[PDB]
């Protein structure tokens, strides 16, 4: 029998500290998105989370770089619960084909609400009508993934989040619908949702003002120069905000994670040359690098292949130190 | 405030008569899409419904028709509510009733299964669009054939969807002419899916689906159209590679019409050919067909489209007759 | 499975004149309870609602009487649908609209609020007893004077209960003659209170009461009759020494009555004697009344009662008659 | 304001193995005394109202080695009463206002009540409470192995419907002015199946078809004056009989019984005594409000002492519960 979302929020309710950071970090990257302030969002962290205890220990590490580089960089955990195909630590947190959802969306909250207590914010994707609810609260930056951008039910329900949202080109490299998907997102919607105590309604939204494109590769990868300055050109020619992130991972490494740090160099050779357009990247991320088909090894994907610890602090300090030329000019 | 389905389910209860339609055309589509039978689905109607009185007398019309080509075709009425836009404009029927901007929800869904309940009851089914995953609570049981969209198509949620409902599904292939999209869906929806849906009574729950073994793909166009036998028969193998069925469905409009109403008679023309050839994975196609032809952005002339433009109704006597005939044939052997 | 108020409410919603009607009845009867105007508050009609037909035509005949007496007395329908029993019995229209034990509750709820629409409509105002905790929701807003009958006029969830409703509230005295439990149920009920309910949506909530400053008692006989003088004057007393109204209502039926119905004209005639005399503690009276007299075990003969014997229409003129003219006299004075 | 639904406690609370037992076989013990095949004693004991559950769990423990040492001759089963009925208004309980301070946070009293009930099962000792609410015995019934109608409300059909679709036993009271035919037909009414509306554990409306609630008696709890002596107790019975119900009664030594005396209560248990040395086979159990110290209090300043009614002390519960005991021990010899 379903829960409904008051019953988590009364369990584990936001302290003020999460919510402090949650309404601090979420400004923050408005910020990035209507070019107030020129730091590089970093949405990093793994493909997709199957162990607390290890996003945990990895919060704690990315911790120490997202203050040691502050004044350049505004960094962000991954936590995403799956992957669009085990549909995640949501629908099956066991992982043993239980489907306990109830426990699931528990765990999920309590993970999101330990992170932001330690002073890590954390970003998602939102790709069910009915989860969000029960730890949007929680939550600093949302993505719309590639399967869904062009869903109306999905630009919708973004319209109505109280956090900046990512909408990432189709599979195959269309930007249109990114775009489109904007345009949707920013103004007034009226459609049928689901409330805090599990009943359907009727909701108004006031629009999403602060929505922007994610550029993750298709037919071919996206995040050179040329790609993202034809990228902001169509922005400027449909109103919208030209500044955009690139996802270092996915379509835009093809199949080899490893490339995930010649695409930052890439973003950094732009970011030193001039790179205006750019507020941000995504980058696939993890204790151990690689991936394994059942969770043997602690910390190490069991999704995509994400990059290692030791190559996240350099591709960090890369991303860093980059970005500080950039500022300076 | 929302009411929820029960509410509609008891001031508009489905009669004898409706049920068994709606169980005996979907069973008759299944069979179409197993290739158990080869008459051919013509799914055709306007491209959506600001007007259950023009849709009402639109509807005796095309059963006239039914009942003629009943040997060769299956013909069900498009009755679509939910329109999904590019970027806006009236979502439909049910999101906006009174064409003004007011969102008057509940009147819209009682309208919706009004209507789709008088359609069955004077001997014509329905079709519809499955686009949001709340809506179809309400009217479901009224419907023989469910669409899920070029945008959908895609997406895990409308594939859960479809996983639940007891309607044949046809899934677009993405607008820009992406195939493997609808084939991966057809194995998704399929499947057992437990996910989280809402009940008659308005509460979210746990659902857990058995799967809809009668899915089939939806050629519709792309960059460049996808109707002709050469793609017919690309997507054929890749159907059959994926060990689904290899019968699908031709749209003559939207991408395959160039987004023009006068096309749409050309494709069913090739379509006919193909028939008449061989065409033995063609088990349906669609149409967008109004009183008048063309459209509109006001509600002003009755019985014309103000979303998609649609062929007149002359010129749906002939597109039907055309593939009658070029049906007829391909029966016979 | 149960619909929700707001169900019935979209079917049924209450018209400009309806509203109107009970807003003026409610404020008519506070001025009553609060001593401001001297009229006389009659509520007469069946002892339980089994056809609306019948309910309809006893409505026709007493609306002609209502603004007859409009000056002198202030009639307003007995219209009970919820029935205690003693043990078990045919508990209501509601709770069994068709009489043979189906318990069709959403179509009882449907036929409740139907009913008293339309009698409000047609310029009659309705009273009815609250027993349910959950019932009420379905039609409170056609309502203009609730009671809580003796059974459960020391419950305490009744008195929240009356604390939220937005129309006056008459606590009979106890089934042996028990009238502290009465006054007391005026104090709770007069506060605010918190307390679990259920909404028009059908969920369980937390709901916060303003406490409802038009209850009074009603006094119903016990073991002995308790509508004479001394027994008023008695009450009265006992009233004003725990601040509250001492303006009441006699009940000429049940216990006063000694569950004769014969003896309800030798109640009120010894009530048309106070207000002659002097009376001015009296603000209302209640009569169990049909369109033929008796009683039966079966719904056999129109307009007769099935549940407590009931004067018949004929002895209904004579005993308005009385009381109309026996007030004209006080209100003079 | 946004009320958890039952299931929302029932998750984080959700009944233990042992608990579940407890429940299953208190319950048919109970019943078992009610229809006159067991003589042991049935003793609903404890505070008039639970304002602390420290103070609850710790006169538990007490409670739980008398209940072992006199299991053979009573069964006692602990009073954990939230909800109270007020004459007129005051605080109604833990549930509707555990803050003591009119805050009325609702969710946190079903929470402290589960939690408590649950401790009290867990441990070893049964519960009993007053079933007042409409909704709020979702919330808990599971914990509960016997129930008390009041008697503000014995006369009234929705308690009278909510106990038909209770599975535990239950007791009835007499009228407050000492209306005995009240709750004959209230066992009458709870016996048979009910159609009502009523809410689910998930928190919505709706109709519930109930199958009869067989184990319901009476409880003798006075009136104008005090009816638990065997001249009483005999003329109830025969009420009983002649209605083709159980002649099997409790008696409450408080309220009416000791006119609101706490040290009264001790005259009545001494009454019954005699009367199951005389006689006595239409008693199956008594009522005795007990705290670990005496008397009452308007604030809770003392610990261990009733805000409500006064109760007798744990001193003068060791003593009521030996001479009980003893009486029925020999009862169930004849
Ligand atoms: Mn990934
Ligand atoms: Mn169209
Ligand atoms: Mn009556
Ligand atoms: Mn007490």
């Amino acid at each position: 029998e379903l829960l409904p979302p008051i019953a988590h929020l009364y369990e584990l309710p936001i302290s003020k500290e999460a919510s402090g950071l949650v309404h601090r970090t979420r400004q923050e990257i408005s910020d990035l998105v209507h070019g107030r302030d020129k730091r590089l969002l970093v949405i990093i962290g793994p493909c997709s989370i199957h162990d607390p205890k290890a996003a945990l220990e990895y919060a704690e590490r990315l911790l120490k770089l997202r203050k040691q580089y502050e004044n350049e960089l505004l960094i962000v955990m991954r936590v995403y619960f799956a992957k669009p195909r085990w549909k995640g630590l949501i629908n099956d947190p066991h992982l043993d084909g239980t489907f306990d959802i109830n426990f699931g969306l528990r765990q999920a909250r309590s993970l999101l609400l330990s992170l932001n207590n330690m002073g890590m914010p954390a970003s998602t994707e939102f790709l069910d009508m009915i989860t969000p609810q029960y730890y949007a609260d929680l939550i600093s930056w949302g993505a719309i993934g590639a399967r869904t951008t062009e869903s109306q039910v999905h630009r919708e329900l973004a319209s109505g989040l109280s956090c900046p949202v990512g909408f990432k080109n189709g599979t195959d490299g269309n930007l249109k619908i990114a775009i489109d998907a904007i345009g949707a997102a920013s103004h007034s919607h009226h459609f049928l949702s689901v409330t805090k105590a599990g009943h359907s309604a009727i909701v108004h939204t006031g629009g999403n003002p602060d929505c922007h494109v994610i550029l993750r590769g298709g037919k071919e990868p996206n995040y050179d120069a040329e790609h993202v300055s034809e990228a902001a050109e169509q922005l400027r020619a449909a109103g919208v905000t030209d500044k955009l992130m690139i996802d270092c991972s996915h379509a835009n490494s093809r199949k080899d994670y490893t490339r995930q740090m010649e695409v930052a160099q890439d973003i950094a050779a732009q970011l030193e040359q001039d790179g205006g357009n750019i507020m941000g990247v995504m980058v696939e991320s993890h204790l151990v690098e690689g991936r394994q088909d059942k969770p043997e090894v602690y910390g190490k994907s069991i999704t995509d292949a994400c990059i290692g610890w030791g190559a996240t602090e350099e591709l960090l300090a890369l991303l860093a130190g980059a970005n500080k030329k950039r500022m300076a000019r």
